[PDB]
């Protein structure tokens, strides 16, 4: 991005210059921070309502307090002759960092609100540019800045990429590796919160169109997959034309009514197997390619037709990844049951002792115990009640 581009400006060399450059870069967006601080926050808070501060700033000053004992510690480190002991630094403050998950998830909603409150008053739109001007020169808005430390935590694993490449003491460059991995699952920490709150953004756009539904599709996990198909049950067997929305724990069995979805039949896939049907076959013919979706107990069957050898495919596939995420391996390993869930608190897995990253259905808890874990963790969790 421009914006960031603009804002941060021999073998050995290399190696030297990269230190330079993450503690040149480090001044400078602690500076960027104490800039929102000074010309921005302290001003508008005499414009701006209370509410709409905590709203549009959210915890930039928690951030540049946290950036602050950063770049003194970085500085320590980095003037003792060697800097060996900055992996040490980075290390420290991946853990520290967590703050930003606060930052990460709201910054779209504040940006939109500030779009908003600057909309419907003149005054706050030509104090808005009295900052900047203060602060810039007007190089750089708001609305810009506000973008910044984000664009900021997606750089570090980019600066040690660099700084490990140079760095040809082999003590040395694996201890960096290990501030680069810690480094780079941060960066993973903002993919995942992005990620998240579009699924519940998704999820938001369904509960509109899906008529005759009387809960919340949160409680079914994620969206896999939807579109049209042909229907058919053990008690009515003629082809239904349908609409079918696959999340994690259920299958909602709709009829499309222009944007509008009547729900017809609700299909709760913890009973549920999937069993294939190769006899519609080589691409043959449209509505052929068929599945079964069998009740455990022989209750029901159900067999789904779809338009294309594409289009069943992806489907098989998308049920067999529910089916698999509401039963994972090793999910009642140990004494355990571990089940899908949602945590609203910050959260350690009780196997690797590492962050369940994200907003929405980020691990499994077992319901005997309460412990919590990923779902490549659940085998090697302590065994429940312990
Ligand atoms: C740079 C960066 C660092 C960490 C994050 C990040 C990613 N996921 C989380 C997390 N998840 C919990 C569930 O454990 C729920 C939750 C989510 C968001 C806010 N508060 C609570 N807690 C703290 C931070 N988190 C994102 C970016
Ligand atoms: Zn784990
Ligand atoms: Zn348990």
């Amino acid at each position: 991005d421009e914006i960031y581009e603009d804002l941060m400006r021999t073998e050995y060399d290399k190696r030297c210059c990269c230190l330079r450059e993450i503690q040149q870069t480090e001044e400078k967006y602690t500076d960027t921070l104490g800039s929102i601080q000074q010309h921005f926050l302290k001003p508008l808070q005499r414009f701006l309502k209370p509410q709409d501060i905590e709203i549009i700033f959210i915890n930039i000053e928690d951030l540049l307090r946290v950036h602050t004992h950063f770049l003194k510690e970085m500085k320590e480190a980095l003037g003792t002759p060697g800097a060996a002991n900055l992996y040490q630094v980075f290390i420290k403050y991946k853990e520290r960092f967590l703050v930003y998950g606060r930052y990460c998830s709201q910054v779209e909603s504040a940006s939109k609100h500030l779009d908003r409150v600057a909309a419907a008053r003149e005054d706050v739109q030509m104090k808005l540019e009295e900052c900047s001007q203060r602060a810039n020169n007007g190089r750089f808005t708001l609305r810009d800045l506000l973008m910044v430390p984000m664009q900021r935590v997606l750089k570090y694993h980019l600066l040690l990429q660099e700084l490990v490449k140079h760095t040809q003491e082999a003590m040395e460059k694996e201890n960096l590796r290990l501030a680069l991995d810690a480094m780079r699952d941060l960066a993973q920490c903002v993919n995942e919160v992005k990620r998240d709150n579009e699924t519940l953004r998704q999820i938001t756009n369904f509960q509109l169109s899906i008529e005759n539904l009387d809960q919340s599709l949160a409680h079914y996990g994620r969206p896999k997959i939807d579109g049209e198909l042909k229907i058919t049950s053990v008690e009515r067997r003629s082809k239904m034309d349908r609409y079918a929305f696959l999340l994690d724990k259920a299958l909602l069995i709709c009829k499309r009514r222009g944007d509008s979805y009547d729900l017809k039949d609700f299909v709760n896939l913890h009973s549920f197997q999937v069993r294939d049907d190769s006899s519609g076959d080589r691409d043959n013919k449209k509505w052929s390619h068929m599945f079964l979706l069998i009740e455990d107990q022989g209750a029901q069957g159900y067999e789904l037709f779809f338009k294309t050898r594409e289009l069943k495919k992806k489907w098989m596939e998308q049920f067999e990844m529910a089916i698999s995420n509401i039963y994972p391996e090793n999910a009642t390993a140990n004494g355990h049951d571990f089940q899908m869930f949602s945590f609203e608190e910050t959260t350690s897995c009780k196997a690797c002792q590492m962050l369940l990253r994200g907003t929405f259905y980020q691990g499994y808890r077992c319901h005997r115990c309460r412990a919590s874990a990923h779902k490549e963790c659940l085998g090697r969790v302590p065994p429940c009640g312990r």
